[PDB]
RNA sequence: UGCUUCACGUAGGCCUUGGAGCCGUACAUGGUUGUAACAAGCCUAAGUUUGAAAGGUAAAAACAAC
RNA sequence: GCAUGUACGGCUCCAAGGCCUACGUGAAGCA
């Protein structure tokens, strides 16, 4: 029967384009692919798992490929799949034009359909909107026919490799009818596509489900196994299978792995006061670790090692922040430091004319830098030397070229793609510009990052990177901002006004002390300094000098700060012998260590024992450096292995530092203030050069940014009133932990802290009392900062809001830890424990009714990726109004068990839609003059057995429930509209025939 | 007697993240005088979640000589 | 007998995810 097939494949095409609409509404970057900017791995293709990808894998991974967002994260595709995504991004909207057309053509009630001509005629008067030529859809037909030979082929071979294994005689005539009819039909007719390759273009862009449910319906047989189960699958091999993750190469969800795997572990802070902790730590990690060396089983070592804490030397926060930053299209209007990469090295030369002189060596053939300057760097290019041997004009060049590439970070405009920040002691670096007196003028800020996070913040839970000023009202970017302030500095270092607030800052924390605190005369250098400075370095000294016999030191520990006393000693004897020896700056230089001097003497002093005879070394070391070495010729004579070398200096470093601690008085302060380098208190005559330097290349601190009108800050200022040291950083805590998270210092403070004593003070309080606690504080927030962070890319994963409630900690009311650190964590165990999601009524396009109803469901993570993305959330709502669903133990709708009574009702729905739209055709296509004398459900009203049980209005009720699938429990005036049509379809014997 | 769909375990592979150790490459920085600590780090307040002010120490960014 | 930073490649441990398989179960529908 053609009516049959017309309306089966009238539905699935129209439920493919439904599915193939729901992933993409606007361009999507189509037809307009360049190549992945991803380190592409060439994945062994697995053993036994069937080849062929559904559309909508193409689709999807066309998509997160060519997106731009993936720039080196190094992911996994099969073997020959780019050129084939290729294929399909170039093709992709054909194909959607392919599909629509032939789901409007299949659909279509008056003047029912024929076969579909191998040119798709689509024309005339039948189908004037011809939106496909005969290139496009031949180019697409010849994509579709080699997809279907590929699957045929795939096919065909895994039939082929069951009759070799084995088998009996039962499955030789299995085998045997199955291979004649999938090698039988073809894709190619006299002008005409064949129904088996139409079914196969519309099962190819569906899901699993559907696919099933299409080709169980395509042939009614005997409901038995379907040709051994095989050729009712070989439809289905395409059709994505569902519950498999689409978000494998999401680039989003990437970084919320790394921020859970960061916070997955302990800070390991360097803080003196909490060396308590950590050897508590530490005793507890070793003890569990030999225990768990002992087990029989595999539960009960996973039981024994879940008390093992694991421990991080370091954490960059400084980077995460940046990285958010500019992910959100931020910055735009700065010039970020970036690390210095060899490429920029080489490009740097090239564009200064340096390597000009290389006679054009024409070297592209090596293309990957780092080795063409390796080319230079064998040749003979030092440019170490060129400061001293041109003209005047050398000076003026070559100075400022080797200033610049002594730096080892650039200025770059920031990018998506880019992600060496640079971060110097936990620092960035800004280039503004501003104008002053109708002139550009760079200025250079080191931000803080604490100024970052204030601003991450304020983006996170506001929305937006406003700040309301406190006068003259309006709202003011913290993109700007910034530039008042850099504009604002510039005009103060002008006018010389060091004395006043800047922006309300209190100008202290801006304005160093060169210029808001200085001196007229130079002052005089106080007997005290001097004492703490040798009282401090003896200190070290003898400290380091006990520490050292303890290792027994067999030419092992450490060598270089071994070196760095020697040399110091050294340098510090010659500066007091040379101070009273009243000799020049100059004359001070040429008797000292430069640079080459310096260099081999440390690798000398390294290699002591391969140098001891060799002529370079007495050279050096009693040729020409006589005077500087005077009192350490003794000792190198008549030793070796630099073992008692190092003892016989820090002798003497002791001794001389003993003997000068009784020949310091106030009649004798300048020598030794010259020799210890003690200065006095700035100069106010050099005020004006130190503002020129201090004017373009200052620093930005993070109290810039105020939180003043943030929701809930003055609930929380009246709250407190008394804590008189407290700062902004607590408003943070508190506000981000009223929001759920958790953090390390609470295991730290409620889990261990209980069950160690800590040393006490003088006056009984714990010692080092106030740095600890700070430090502890510091990582509460930081943590918490990250957290939100991580949910914000789960946001950009998923789609969904992570909305989780987590437990808080109890008081350790023991003496021992009794609470494993895998289980009380609860980064270890996220992927288990069920989220909420929110579900209203959508209506039409992106419009929330408003006064409607929210429903909160329950859902596991882990079913965020597969099941979850476009799932058309008014099946849910209308199966939550309509039906009346019970909620099970902890009652709170379950999406589980909701999915699988939804796919019931759709398959219910499906089979209605079918027989409703086979009896519409039928009415349609006979009474044609009667229905041209809405009048059509009159029509079908009048032409059908009805009696008293229902009316026309019922007829139209049960028509847009069954059109439009609004999913209802079957009640009672439906039942006896299905009867009458199932009587009117076996009156006619409608689909009977063969 | 069985069929598919989910979910949980058990055992394998094949990739990708996070911490720690042993490493190796490859590159950059390292010297003597003065100017230079606004930014970041360390030490000082409370036996429980208080980074404000103050006192030391501290050379990350910068200027000029060899 | 060397310190810091950067990028890469290993080995070694732990842990987390994703894809394939092969056995058990628990639940919903169908013959
Ligand atoms: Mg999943
Ligand atoms: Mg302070």
């Amino acid at each position: 029967p053609q009516h049959h097939y017309n309306t089966l494949l009238a539905m699935a095409f129209t439920k493919a384009h439904k599915v193939y609409s729901d992933i993409r509404g606007k361009v999507e970057i189509d037809a307009a692919q360049y190549e992945t900017k991803a380190k592409l791995i060439e994945v062994e293709y697995g053993k036994d798992e069937t080849r062929g990808l559904s559309g909508l894998e193409y689709l999807m991974m066309s998509k997160h490929l060519f997106s731009g967002k993936n720039s080196n994260i190094k992911l996994a595709v099969k073997k020959g799949e780019t050129e084939i995504l290729k294929e399909y991004a170039l093709n992709e909207k054909l194909i959607y034009t392919v599909l629509d057309e032939l789901r409007n053509f299949h659909s279509h009630i008056f003047h029912e359909p024929g076969p579909v001509s191998f040119k798709n005629l689509y024309g005339d008067e039948y189908k004037p909107e011809k939106k496909l030529t005969e290139e496009e859809w031949a180019i697409a037909r010849d994509w579709f026919v080699n997809r279907f030979n590929d699957a045929k082929e795939h096919k065909l071979k895994t039939l082929a490799k069951v009759l070799e294994r084995e088998g009996t005689t039962e499955e030789k005539e299995d085998a045997e009818k199955v291979i004649k009819t999938i090698s039988g039909y073809s894709f190619e007719y006299n002008n005409c596509i064949s129904r088996e390759a139409l079914l196969f273009i519309a099962c190819m862009f569906l899901r699993k489900s559907d696919a099933a449910y299409f080709t169980k319906k395509w042939t009614g047989m005997k409901k038995a196994e379907g040709v051994f189960k095989s050729t009712q699958s070989f439809f289905t091999d395409n059709a994505l299978k569902e519950s498999k993750s689409i978000l494998t190469l999401n680039a989003d969800l990437y970084k919320y792995r790394q921020i859970l795997g960061v916070l997955s572990t302990m800070p390991a802070m360097k803080t003196d006061s909490l060396k308590p902790f950590y050897d508590f730590i530490k005793i507890n990690n070793d003890s569990y670790s030999e225990k768990a060396e002992k087990a029989r089983s595999k539960e009960e070592k996973e039981k024994i090692q879940a008390f093992i804490i694991p421990q991080r030397k370091s954490s960059n926060y400084t980077y995460w922040f940046m990285k958010y930053l500019n992910d959100n299209k931020l910055l735009d209007g700065f010039r970020i430091a970036y690390y210095k990469t060899p490429e920029d090295r080489f490009m740097y030369l090239i564009h200064n004319g340096l390597i000009s002189q290389d006679d054009l060596e024409n070297i592209e053939d090596f293309k990957t830098p780092d080795e063409k300057l390796k080319y230079l760097r064998e040749k003979g290019f030092n440019l170490k030397l060129k400061m001293k041997q041109a003209v005047g004009d050398e000076k003026k060049s070559l100075t400022e070229i080797y200033k610049e590439t002594q730096r080892n970070f650039v200025f770059k405009v920031p990018t998506i793609e880019n992600d060496n920040f640079c971060v110097k002691k936990l620092n960035v670096f800004f280039q503004t510009d501003i104008e002053f007196n109708g002139q550009k003028i760079s200025v250079q800020l080191s931000v803080s990052p604490d100024f970052l996070m204030k601003w991450v913040f304020v983006l996170l839970i506001t929305g937006e990177d406003s700040i309301k000023n406190a006068i003259t009202e309006k709202k003011e970017k913290i993109k700007d901002i910034l530039k008042k302030y850099a504009e604002e500095y510039y005009n103060r270092c002008i006018t010389s006004n060091f004395n006043e607030p800047l922006m309300g800052l209190e100008a202290s924390k801006v304005f160093p002390s060169s210029l808001t605190s200085t001196v007229e005369i130079d002052e005089k250098i106080d007997k005290d300094k001097i004492l703490m400075r040798i009282s401090e370095k003896y200190n070290e000294l003898t400290k380091f000098d006990e520490e050292n016999k303890s290792r027994k030191a067999p030419w092992r520990f450490a060598s270089k700060r071994k070196i760095d006393i020697i040399l110091d000693y050294v340098h510090l004897v010659y500066s007091d012998r040379a101070f009273d020896e009243k000799k020049s700056v100059d004359a001070m230089r040429h008797e000292a260590l430069n640079d080459m001097e310096y260099m081999d003497t440390f690798e000398y002093l390294r290699y002591y024992g391969r140098y001891r005879e060799t002529e370079e070394f007495k050279k050096i070391f009693f040729e020409d450096k006589k005077l500087y070495f005077s009192p350490i010729l003794k000792a190198m004579k008549q030793l070796d292995s630099l073992e008692g070398v190092f003892n016989f200096a820090i002798t003497g470093f002791l001794n001389y530092l003993k003997g000068i601690q009784s020949k310091v008085t106030d009649e004798n302060t300048n020598k030794y203030g010259k020799v210890f380098k003690v200065t006095g208190k700035s100069l106010t005559s050099k005020i004006g050069h130190h503002s020129e330097m201090f004017s373009v290349n200052h620093c930005v601190p993070q109290e810039l940014i105020k939180l003043n009108d943030i929701k809930g800050y003055m609930k929380w200022k009246h709250e407190t009133k008394d804590k008189l040291w407290i700062s902004d950083f607590a408003f943070i805590r508190n506000v981000l932990e009223s929001r759920g998270g958790f953090s390390n210092t609470d295991y730290l403070m409620k889990e261990v802290m209980p069950l160690i004593t800590f040393e006490k003070n003088e006056k009984g309080s714990i010692k080092g009392n106030t740095q600890m606690f700070v430090a502890l504080s510091r990582n509460k927030t930081n943590e918490l900062m990250l957290w939100e962070i991580g949910k914000y890319y789960w946001k950009e994963a998923t789609g969904s809001e992570f909305s989780r409630l987590f437990k808080g900690l109890e008081k350790n009311t023991g003496n021992k830890i009794t609470k494993a650190y895998r289980f009380t964590n609860p980064y270890y165990t996220i992927y288990q424990e069920d989220l909420d999601i929110k579900i209203q009524r959508k209506d039409k396009k992106g419009k929330v009714i408003v006064n409607s109803p929210v429903y909160t469901i329950k859902i596991k993570p882990k079913k965020f990726d597969d099941e979850y993305q476009y799932y058309e959330q008014e099946h849910i709502v209308d199966y939550i109004e309509n039906y009346e669903p019970k909620k099970g133990i902890d009652g709170h709708w379950h999406f589980e068990e909701l999915n699988k009574k939804i796919k019931d009702e759709l398959a219910r729905y499906l089979d209605d839609i079918y027989l409703l739209m086979t009896v519409e055709k039928h009415i349609v296509q006979k009474d044609f003059d009667k229905y041209a004398s809405i009048a059509l459900n009159k029509v079908i009203f009048d032409a059908l057995k009805h009696k008293g049980s229902f009316s026309a209005d019922d007829l139209n009720i049960y028509r847009i429930n069954v059109l439009h699938q609004i999913l209802q429990p079957k009640r009672e005036k439906y039942i006896i509209i299905r009867k009458s049509l199932i009587e009117y379809c076996a009156e006619n014997k409608l689909l009977k025939t063969m």
